[PDB]
């Protein structure tokens, strides 16, 4: 009944997720090369650090498989998202439709719920 | 009444500080200069993305005049544990006991109320 406990393999997990997408969301539209190379290598980083050694170390490879697209905010939010369901579908978990990206981490539901 | 919403600035906090208090309570206590290099860069990065405008430049000022110290796992920790006061502080927050970060981040608390 604590909240306030060392989160578990699921709570980090959202709680990573949540971070992630949020980041994302708020990535620029035309971001400058830096920014590109910059969350590049901050995803990158990440990975190196996730501490579920069973989770990061499959995180590690699917990204050796899977570049981060920095391009644009869209390209890099789609990515995450599909980068996201991979993990979904490893789980049995079913795929979160990535066309509601926005909606889910930046701009709230679109018939108005979050409000 | 939805949780899943786009997190506002506290939520997103919440999400962020559990991140990172979690990856920093699993870093190493021997780190590789590697390592240690790789988590300076991690946080620096983090700061650049984290997407309040006002919350990530006080973090990118707070950060400039306050380096994280990588060397150890005890280190970083605690260091995290005094930026993370900082911001408390800045709220009307009162302070969390830093001596406490490694039961509310890795093992549980002393008394067992986490298992
Ligand atoms: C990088 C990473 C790697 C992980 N690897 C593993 C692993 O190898 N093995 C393991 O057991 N656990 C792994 N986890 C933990 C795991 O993915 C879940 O976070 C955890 O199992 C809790 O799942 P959940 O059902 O609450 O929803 P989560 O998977 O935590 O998703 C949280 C919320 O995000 C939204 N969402 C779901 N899918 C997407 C999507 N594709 N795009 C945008 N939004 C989405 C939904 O609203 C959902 O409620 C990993 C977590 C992360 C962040
Ligand atoms: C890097 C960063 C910078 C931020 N800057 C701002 C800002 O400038 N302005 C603003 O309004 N908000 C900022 N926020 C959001 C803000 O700090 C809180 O996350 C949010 O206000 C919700 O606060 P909270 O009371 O739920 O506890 P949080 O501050 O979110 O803390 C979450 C939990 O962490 C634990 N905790 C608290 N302090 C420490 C500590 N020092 N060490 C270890 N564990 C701790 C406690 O168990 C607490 O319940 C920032 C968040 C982050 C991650």
């Amino acid at each position: 009944f604590r909240e306030d406990c060392p989160p578990d393999r699921e709570e980090l997990g959202r709680h990573s997720w949540a971070v992630l997408h949020t980041l994302a969301a708020y990535y620029p539209d035309l971001p400058t090369p830096e920014q590109q190379q910059d969350m590049a290598q901050f995803i990158h980083l990440f990975s190196k650090f996730y501490p579920s050694e069973e989770s990061a170390e499959d995180l590690r490879k699917r990204l050796a498989r899977n570049h981060p697209d920095t391009r644009t905010r869209a390209a890099f939010t789609q990515w995450l998202c599909h980068l996201h369901n991979e993990v979904n579908r490893k789980l049995g978990k079913p795929d979160f439709d990535c066309s509601k990206v926005d909606e889910r981490w930046r701009d709230g539901w679109k018939d108005g719920s979050c409000d």
